Formats: structure tokens, sequence, C-alpha cells
């Protein structure tokens, strides 16, 4: 009936951020190599800048859930409800994503797993568990993701480990698109804990110390296994196909690395999507509470848990995951991942806005940064969206607008206009 | 030093719809055919119940200008702010590319304007020409735009009327993406009476008055032209390259429809520029005033002109014709066309959803419509998102992240928060 203690929240942030990226980014990333690593270079240092943003920000206002709150002050309910939405569908849209992948890993264990049937199938069901572990509550969600993110370090701290001693010299001069697709997502989840925090036990000292102390971890592993990878598998290796990551892992590990690594891989792949879930419900819930969504996300029980919610995420994220829409029926990762990555950095933005807006001179002497380290935010976010696809950037402007009808449609009588008219 | 009456204001929103478009639409239209027709009766639909809404807002609220006014009521300050940065963007930035077009139309009578330097040179020269015309005010711009756009209308009407004689039957199944873009393109103007509001004398009566018909007379001019032409010109004349529009032109109405159309193009398409320099001023103007943009801008004189306003925007202008990205140096007129288009349908957008949240109670037993009414001008506005270009969307979703996050440093303290902290 209660909330989560700092370790457990501080391992959600850095699994948050982990789960999928640790074993795609790497990987990918050395593989192409050169123009790409300072991409990923770029990435990392708007990441970091962004989770001193929500840090001060979560500071400032240790509210649920995260962006959302912080764009309700700041600008209107509008952008409140805005944001919401947008925040909400990418948390549930990007798990369509990491079950397909989380399960595939598990593939290797049983063959059966690649048979489309059976995989979807599995798929579903895996969904639905996390869903019921949610109902069973944050701290049982939390502390599974928590093992499973530990669990996902083991073959990340030992490639790290053991390439120090294959080590050498950096081929650092060397497609560039799709590896922009997997850098870019692989650091979402800065906002996670923010976003959490009606359901972590004292926000303004947890959240805070939660979001740098997992973004940092994350960073640290991000770099570490990459530099690693880069250094111990030689250049002329690079071309190998289907080899770079696994390459490192048995070289580094054992010829049982597979079953290592697409374990702790499944492990931080499912029950980050516990988490996930978890997110969107709280945005909801969040917003329902202030009449900017149905109320039936707002609907909790004992210990305050949105049911009904999470219910329906479950149900939404299950008709994505049998449609033609979903990674199961194109076998591409893309779409759902670029749209799932565009909804986050409207939220980023809103929330870096906000952190001026709302925390001026709560700044004093210390003021710029603030707005330097906040405008480096803003140019992540920007750099993000430029760096997306065409098309997917289209479909979220589109979005955008569906949103904005949708609110004066639903919300006309009831708004309360900053300046009214009369008669 | 006063304002401006409805007969003129009413064929300035007519000529703000035409200029360019009676003569680009037609042609283009005919020859392509088929699917490009649907496209463009969707649009025509669009913009007559988006010149409903627009005609039902200024009526409600009769401020300047347009869009700006009634997105700051209804949402905030920064929803203001962002309206008019987009919309005023999209006024100056349109006439980069009609100065080029009707200019071009008098190479017909002064072959020289056919080096690209004497037509760059006598393109800034006819921009400043229509900020001077402006300075000199609101009545001589408006005098101008009626004079013109009643001389491009000799053309259309005379095609129409004498190609009665030559209408018979309709081949109407028959590329498509760029007329999309030219029948996108030319029903934008469909906001100006509205934005000009401030400029208008009795503006209650005569803006909602003069939006429905001007929107009345364009609709009218573009459907018949085009009918006309696809009845006139053969299916099997429809191939003719270079053809087109010109066929048409002669044959209904001697050897000289060289002279009398290069003409009346031509005075539509200038003189146009001076009511979008205008417009451009308008929004800057009513947006300074409110303290959402650079005070030079609401910066006025006698009759209350923003003269500094205009020479900037007349910079601006002269700055991006200079340019690279500008129809003088890529000889393309789709960048410019687009962005213009794309950063109109924001402000639309949010005179939609303005309607509704402000004008809800003074609908009463006619309510649905408007809602009816005004879904289709939300659908519309979506519409020609979803049919302009990815790149160019994506560009406008970039700058409203760069607008957004402008406003945050820029309006830092001062800004005051819907929902504040504290300490
Ligand atoms: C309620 C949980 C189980 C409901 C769904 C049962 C599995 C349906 C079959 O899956 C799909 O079958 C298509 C037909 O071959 C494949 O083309 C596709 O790859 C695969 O995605
Ligand atoms: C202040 C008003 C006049 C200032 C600008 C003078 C004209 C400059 C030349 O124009 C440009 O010259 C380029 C070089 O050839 C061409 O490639 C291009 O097509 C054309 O756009
Ligand atoms: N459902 C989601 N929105 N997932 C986002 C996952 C992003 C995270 N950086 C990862 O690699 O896993
Ligand atoms: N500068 C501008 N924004 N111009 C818009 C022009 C659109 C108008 N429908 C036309 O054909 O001329």
């Amino acid at each position: 009936a209660h909330k989560v203690g700092l370790i457990p929240v501080t391992l959600m942030v850095s699994g948050a951020i982990m789960g999928s990226g640790v074993f795609l980014l790497p990987a990918n990333l050395a593989s192409t190599g050169g123009i790409a690593i300072y991409g990923w270079l770029v990435t990392i240092i708007g990441a970091l800048g962004l989770s001193m943003v929500y840090a001060k920000m979560s500071f400032l206002d240790p509210s649920p859930g995260g962006s959302y709150a912080y764009a309700r002050r700041c600008f209107g309910p509008f952008l409140g409800y805005q944001t919401n939405v947008l925040y909400w569908l990418a948390c549930w849209i990007g798990n369509i994503a990491m079950v397909v992948i989380g399960v595939g890993y598990l593939s290797y264990f049983f063959p059966i797993l690649k048979d489309p049937w059976v995989l979807t199938i599995t798929c579903v069901v895996v969904l639905w568990i996390f869903v019921l572990l949610n109902i069973v509550g944050p701290k049982m969600i939390t502390r599974v993701q928590a093992v499973a993110t530990v669990l996902a370090l083991i073959p990340i701290v030992g490639i790290a480990v053991f390439g120090w001693f294959w080590f050498r010299g950096e081929t650092y001069m060397a497609a560039i698109q799709s590896t922009l697709n997997v850098t870019l997502w692989s650091f979402i989840g800065v906002e996670s804990a923010s976003v959490a925090a009606g359901v972590v036990k004292n926000p303004k000292r947890n959240v805070p110390i939660a979001t740098i102390g997992g973004v940092l971890i994350a960073a640290v592993c991000y770099v570490l296994s990459t530099t690693a990878i880069m250094g111990m598998i030689p250049n002329a290796a690079l071309r190998v196909s289907a080899s770079p990551f696994g390459d490192a892992a048995r070289m580094a590990l054992g010829d049982t690395a597979g079953a290592i690594v697409s374990f702790c891989a499944a492990a931080g792949c499912l029950g980050s999507l516990g988490g996930w879930t978890l997110l969107a419900g709280q945005t909801a819930k969040a917003a329902a509470d202030d009449g900017l969504f149905p109320p039936i996300f707002a609907r909790v029980n004992k210990a305050g848990t949105p049911v009904a919610g999470l219910i329906i995420v479950g149900i939404l994220m299950t008709i994505f995951q049998l449609s033609s829409i979903s990674p199961n029926a194109t076998k591409e990762f893309g779409l759902v991942s670029s749209v799932s990555v565009i909804f986050t950095l409207v939220p980023y933005l809103y929330t870096c806005a906000a952190l001026l807006l709302l925390g001026h001179g709560h700044f004093g002497k210390a003021r710029p940064a603030y707005l330097a380290v906040t405008t480096i935010a803003f140019l992540y976010c920007i750099w993000a969206v430029v760096g997306s696809g065409a098309k997917e950037v289209m479909w979220s402007f589109v979005t955008l607008m569906v949103i904005t009808a949708m609110y004066a449609l639903n919300y006309n009588r009831l708004h309360k206009n900053p300046y009214p008219l009369d008669a």
C-alpha cells in the first residue's frame, strides 16, 4: 500500500535507460563506427544535460508524473493534456518493440520461439504477466526491474573487465541512419523517476538523486562496453557479419557467453517493460487526477494503484501487438522505436522550458547554467528530431494536431480560457 | 490615419487567396487531372469550412491580428507567442516565392527579366516598393491590392465566359505530389481579414462579411476557371507540354491572350505581396503590443502603422531573397511554398480549437455544427499536413521546438506560470 526506496528507484531509472540499449547500442555502434561515434557522443552529452534538468526540476517540484505536471504548471491544462497523451502513448507503444526483442533473446534457449505464431502468442502472454505484476504493485514491479537490470550488468561489466586485457588500438575512421535510430532510443528513460515520483517515498530527496544515479550508472556502462568492444575486435574484424557484440562476448567470457548473454539480455528487456507499463499508468493517473484524461485512469485501489488504467494499457498494447503495424508483422523496429522516441522529445522540451519559466528565482548566483545546461537539453531535443526519420517526424506532427483537435472537442465547455469573452 | 472599408477589405481577402493560385492552380490541375481533382475538391471544402470558422471567430472577437489573438485568449501567452512567430514567418517567407513568380510574368514584356541577375535585382526592388507602399499605409496597400485582383479577374472571368462555348465532355480519369503542393498553397489567405482586423473600420461587422465574401469570390473563380479548362482542352490535348492554361487562354481570348494574361497575372501576384507584407506587420504588431514579440514591432506612427516593423520584414525578406535557399538560387518553389503553407496550418488549427474553447455558450441551439463545421476545419488542417512533404513537415516540427526553447530563454523571468511554485 506504500512507496518505493531509493536504491530500487535508482535501479529502475538505470533500467529504464537500459534493457534493450545496452546490447543493441555497443554492438551496432562498434560495427559501423566513425561518424556514428560522434553522434553517440553528442547524444550522451545531451542526455546528461537533460538529466540534470530533470533532477533539478523534480527537486523544485516532486510532482507525479514528471513532465506532465511541469508542463501543466508552466503552460496550460492544454500543454499538460498534450504532454501526457504523448508520453503515455510513447511508454506503451515502445513496449511493443521490447517484448518482441527480449523474447527473441530467449529463442536461444527455446528454438520454438522463432515460429512467428509462438513468438506472437508468447509476446502477448508476457505483456499481461507484466500488467499483472504492476497490479500487484510498484514494489513488485521495481524489485523485478532491479534484479533484471543487475542480471543484465553481469555481461556488460564482464566484457568491460575482461576487454581491458584485449584492449588495444582504435580505428576511429570508418547505416549511420539506423545506428542513429538505435543511439537515440538507447538513452530514453532519463525522465522515468521524475514521472514515477508519485510512487516513490520522499520524492524531493529521492528522485533527483535517483535520476542522476541512474543516468550515471547507465552512462558508465554504455561508454565502457562500447570502448571495450571497439578496442578488442579488430578493424578488419569489424566486417564479419552477424559478429560484433557476440564476438567480444565469447572471446571475453568463454563459449557459454551465448547462454549468459541471451539470458541477461532477455532479463533486462522484459521487466524493463514492467517499468514502462508502470510509467504509462503513472502519467495517465497524474493527468486523470487533474481532470485532463478520462477518470478511469485515476481509479486506484487500496495502495492507490490505477488497476483499470494498467489493464487498459495492457489491452491497447495487445491490440497494437496483434496489428499489422507491429514488429511481429513487419519484422521491423523502426516505426515503433521512432514514434516512441519522438513522442518523448516533446515532453523533454516542455520540461526544459518548464525549468526556466518555473524555477527562475530559485537559481540565484548559479544562473547560467542552469541557462547553459538547459539550452543544451534544448539542442539535444532538436538534434534528436532532426536525426530521426522524416516520415515519423511528420506522423508525430500530425499526432500533435489530432491531440489539439481532440482536446478542443472533448473539453470545450469547462475549459476556462486565460482571456475569455463576454455576453 | 484611419482604417479600411468593406469592399476594399473583402477584395483583399479575395486577393490574399488569389494572385499566384488563380493561374497556377487551374492549369496545373487540368494538366494532371483525375485523382488530383478529388484532392482539390477536398481542400476547397476544407477551406470553406475554415472560412466559416474564421468568420465566426472574428465575429466573436474582432481582435488584431487574427489567430494570434484567439490562441492567446484560448491557451497561454506561449501559444500566442508561437502562433504569431509561425504566421509572421509564413507571411514574409511566402513573399519570396511571389516576387519571383509575379515578376516572371512580366518577362513576357521585358525579355531581360530572365537573366538571373536582372531578375534578382528587380525582385528586391519590387519588395521594397511594396514595403514603401505599406509605409504609406493600409489604405494605399489595399487600394492597390484591389485594382490588382480585379485586373487579374479579367482573364479568369474571360476564360470562364468564353469557355462555355467550348465546354463539352470531361475526361475525369487520368506529379499528383506537386499538384497537391500547388492546390494547398492556392487556398491560403482565408485568415487574412481576421488578422488585418486592427486596420479595418468596424471589425465585428466588416471582417466576418469580408472573409466569407472574399472566400466566396475566390472559391467561385477557382471552380469556374478550372472546370472551364477541363472542358475546353481535349483529353488527348492534355499531353501538349507547356500548353495547358495558355492554350485555353489564346483559344478563348485571341492571339493577345499572351499580353493580357501575363499582365493580370503579374498584377495579381505583386500587390498581393503588398497585402502579405501588411499582414506580417499586423501579427507582429498585435503581439508586440501584448509584449509577446520585441517592442520595435509595436512601434507605430501617426496612423498607427508599424513602420520599423514593416521595414524589418523588408530586410529579412531581402536577406532570404539573396540567399541560396531562395527561388532565385534554386529555381524551385517547393521549399518556400511548403514552409509557408505548413506554418499557416498551426495557426489555423489553434483558431479552430479557439472557436470551441472560447465560443461555446455563444453557440446555443446551433451547436453541432458549429461542432461539425469545425471538426471539418480540423480534418483539413490534418489533411494538408499529411499531404505536404515529410522533409518540410519535419522542418516545421523543428521550428516548433526552436520557438519553444526561444520563448523559454527569452521570457523566463516575467512569464507568470498558471500554477507557480513557492519559496
Ligand atoms: C491471444 C494471444 C494469441 C492471439 C494471436 C494468435 C497468433 C496469431 C498468429 O500470429 C501471426 O500470424 C500471422 C499469420 O501467419 C503471421 O503472418 C504473423 O507473423 C504472426 O504475427
Ligand atoms: C541590392 C539588390 C541587388 C543585390 C544583388 C545583385 C544580384 C546578384 C546576382 O544574383 C545572383 O547571381 C548569382 C551569380 O551568378 C546567380 O547564380 C543567381 O542566379 C542570382 O540570384
Ligand atoms: N517502452 C519504451 N518507451 N521504452 C523505451 C526504451 C528506451 C531505453 N533507453 C532502452 O534502451 O530500453
Ligand atoms: N506570402 C504568402 N504567405 N502567400 C500566400 C499565398 C497563398 C494564396 N492562396 C495565393 O495563391 O497567392
